[PDB]
């Protein structure tokens, strides 16, 4: 199973910009987002995985084959503005690690990030597992220490506890919110996840479906259920951190490190920005593979790499060229990908729904009302988002 590399999306440089800068600047009263974003995202890519199981095709594959043209077309116009956003956040957050490890300028750091996602481009599994087992060992590490942190910490149980309770905390609170949202459930992710499954089947039948899918739903909750503590991991220790002081640049992720501190003394800083360096590569790779399916999937044909390479890199050079805060942009982003997620809900709780596309595994009623109560939550809370920021 080399498909693993995939499990980045829920550690890219997004979780790390949302977790920090939501305990930094709102404490614990954030915690009951991760948990709801993340309850949300074990029903959403299991029906996605089911989808690819049962029916064989993707998600963008289904769309082109039963739903006219223009709707297709428009379809995947919007998958590929959600690529840009999620690829935005990760090469972003690639160099910015650049510059934490080697000081070099956010130009640069861009350069070398596009030089080295350029030659992980068009490289084969030979000598790329060897660099996606490295990754998940830097990732996977930094997130047990904030597991370990988080005890540590000695963080203040009554706003913990307190912090498990839906709650806003002003304006700029459901901005971050619907920013927490995105970075867990990830439209992207939607739709690659129907693909990751399909065509991994021997026998081709109801008895072997439904193996996969048992296998299946155990493997993302207990993968998503460690995503989830490590994500509320690390906002808590931010927000035990840099909550009800006045830290200077607190939230940044150029000052994240601090959080680690008291645990790995002075190499919290590079172990740090190695983590977002490997996070940030190793997701961008992975971003720019699926985006090449998903176009696929969606029109019958496809652009080719270098050029989808190209074409998602220049948004990160405008952005630096503009001088704008690599941190404050990878959260911008997340709040994007947040309202791209209700239209890739709507076909997937269609499809997955249909005997003549799930057969004997057609997705239970329960989970069905489950999945539109989540489609319904997220288009509320963008819509109440988009009001705020437009005005009244
Ligand atoms: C991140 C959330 C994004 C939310 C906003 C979504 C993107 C907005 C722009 C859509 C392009 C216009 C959509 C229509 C697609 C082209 C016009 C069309 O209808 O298709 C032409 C023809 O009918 C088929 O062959
Ligand atoms: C769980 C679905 C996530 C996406 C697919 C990754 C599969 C990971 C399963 C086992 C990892 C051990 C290596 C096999
Ligand atoms: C523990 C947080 C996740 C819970 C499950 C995700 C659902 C998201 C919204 C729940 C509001 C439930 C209403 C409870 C009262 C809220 C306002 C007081
Ligand atoms: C087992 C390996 C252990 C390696 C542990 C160290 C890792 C250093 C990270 C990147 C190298 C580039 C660092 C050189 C860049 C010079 C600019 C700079 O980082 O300045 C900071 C300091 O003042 C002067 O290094
Ligand atoms: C993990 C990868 C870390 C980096 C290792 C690959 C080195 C980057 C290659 C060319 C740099 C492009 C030009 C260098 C930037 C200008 C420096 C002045
Ligand atoms: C394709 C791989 C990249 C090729 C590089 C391989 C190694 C050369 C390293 C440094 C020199 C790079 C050129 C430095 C010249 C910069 C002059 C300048 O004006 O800097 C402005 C800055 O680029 C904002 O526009
Ligand atoms: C403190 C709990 C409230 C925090 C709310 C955020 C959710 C965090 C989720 C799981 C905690 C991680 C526990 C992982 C256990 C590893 C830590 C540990 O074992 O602590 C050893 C220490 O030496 C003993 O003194
Ligand atoms: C079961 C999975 C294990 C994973 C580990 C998850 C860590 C969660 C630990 C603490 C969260 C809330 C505990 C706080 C209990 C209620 C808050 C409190 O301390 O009481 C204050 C009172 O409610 C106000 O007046
Ligand atoms: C799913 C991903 C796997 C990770 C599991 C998440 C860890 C905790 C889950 C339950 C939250 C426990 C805390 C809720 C009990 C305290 C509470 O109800 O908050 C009210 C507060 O005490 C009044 O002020
Ligand atoms: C091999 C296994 C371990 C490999 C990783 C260990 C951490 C590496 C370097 C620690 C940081 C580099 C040394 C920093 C010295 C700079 C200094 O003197 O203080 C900086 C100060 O914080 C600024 O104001
Ligand atoms: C803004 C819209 C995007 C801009 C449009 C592209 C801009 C040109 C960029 C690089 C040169 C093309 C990449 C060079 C690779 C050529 C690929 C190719 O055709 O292969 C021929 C030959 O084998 C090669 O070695
Ligand atoms: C077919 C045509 C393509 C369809 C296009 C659909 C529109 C793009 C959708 C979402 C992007 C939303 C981006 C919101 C930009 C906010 C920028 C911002 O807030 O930053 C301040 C500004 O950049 C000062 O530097
Ligand atoms: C709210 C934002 C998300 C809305 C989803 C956009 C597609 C909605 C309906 C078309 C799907 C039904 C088409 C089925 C046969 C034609
Ligand atoms: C706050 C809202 C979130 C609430 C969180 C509740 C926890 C549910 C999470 C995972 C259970 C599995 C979800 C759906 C798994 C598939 C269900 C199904 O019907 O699949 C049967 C068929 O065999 C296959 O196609
Ligand atoms: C609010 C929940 C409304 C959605 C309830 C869905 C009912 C259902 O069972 O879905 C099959 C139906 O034909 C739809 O495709
Ligand atoms: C948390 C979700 C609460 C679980 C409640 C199940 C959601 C539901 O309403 O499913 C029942 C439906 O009426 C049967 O078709
Ligand atoms: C600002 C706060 C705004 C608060 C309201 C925001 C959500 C309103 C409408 C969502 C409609 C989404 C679709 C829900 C319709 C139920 C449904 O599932 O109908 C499809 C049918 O089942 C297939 O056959
Ligand atoms: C910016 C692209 C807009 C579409 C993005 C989908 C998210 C839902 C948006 C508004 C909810 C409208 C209904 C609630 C009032
Ligand atoms: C009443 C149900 C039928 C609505 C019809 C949907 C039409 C517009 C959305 C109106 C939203 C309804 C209540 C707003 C709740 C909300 O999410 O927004 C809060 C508001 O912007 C500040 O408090
Ligand atoms: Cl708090
Ligand atoms: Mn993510
Ligand atoms: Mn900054």
């Amino acid at each position: 199973g080399p498909w693993v590399i995939a499990s980045i999306a829920y550690m890219d440089p997004g979780n790390f910009a949302t977790n920090i800068e939501g305990g930094a600047r709102y404490g614990y009263s954030l915690l009951w987002v991760i948990l709801a974003a993340n309850l949300m995202a074990m029903v959403i890519q299991n029906l996605s995985a089911n989808l690819g199981i049962a029916s064989g095709r993707n998600l963008p594959e289904l769309i082109r084959e039963r739903w006219p043209r223009p709707l297709v077309w428009f379809y995947w116009i919007q998958a590929e503005l959600v690529a840009m956003a999620t690829d935005l956040a990760e090469f972003l957050g690639a160099a910015l690690a650049i510059q934490l490890l080697t000081g070099l300028p956010m130009f640069w750091g861009a350069v070398v990030t596009g030089v080295v996602t350029f030659w992980l481009l068009n490289l084969q599994k030979r000598g790329t597992r060897p660099l996606e087992l490295a990754v998940g060992a830097f990732v996977l590490m930094i997130g047990v220490a904030y597991l370990v942190q988080v005890v540590l910490a000695r963080p203040d149980l009554a706003a913990v506890g307190a912090g498990f309770v839906p709650r806003l905390q002003g304006p700029g609170s459901a901005y971050l919110a619907v920013g927490i949202i995105g970075a867990t459930v990830m439209p992207h992710v939607i739709y690659l996840h129907s693909a990751l499954t399909q065509g991994r089947i021997q026998t081709d039948t109801t008895e072997e479906k439904r193996r996969l899918v048992r296998l299946n739903r155990v493997d993302v909750i207990a993968a998503m259920g460690l995503a989830g503590l490590i994500n509320m991991s690390m906002l808590a220790v931010a927000a035990a951190t840099f909550h009800g002081k006045n830290v200077e640049n607190a939230g940044d992720l150029t000052t994240a490190y601090q959080t680690l501190t008291p645990l790995l003394g002075p190499a919290a800083s590079v172990l740090f920005a190695v983590a977002l360096l490997a996070s940030g590569l190793s997701s961008s790779a992975v971003g720019t593979m699926a985006g090449d399916v998903i176009m696929q999937g969606f029109m019958g044909f496809h652009i080719p790499l270098w050029l989808r390479r190209l074409i998602t890199m220049l948004p990160a050079f405008i952005v630096i060229l503009l001088g704008m805060d690599p941190s404050s942009v990878l959260i911008l982003s997340q709040v994007i990908l947040c309202f791209g997620v209700p239209f890739a809900l709507v076909p997937l709780l269609l499809f997955t729904a249909r005997r003549d596309v799930m057969g004997a595994l057609v997705t239970r009623r329960s989970f069905t009302v489950i999945g539109w109560v989540i489609a319904v939550i997220i288009i509320a809370l963008n819509g109440y988002l988009l009001w705020e920021l437009l005005g009244g």
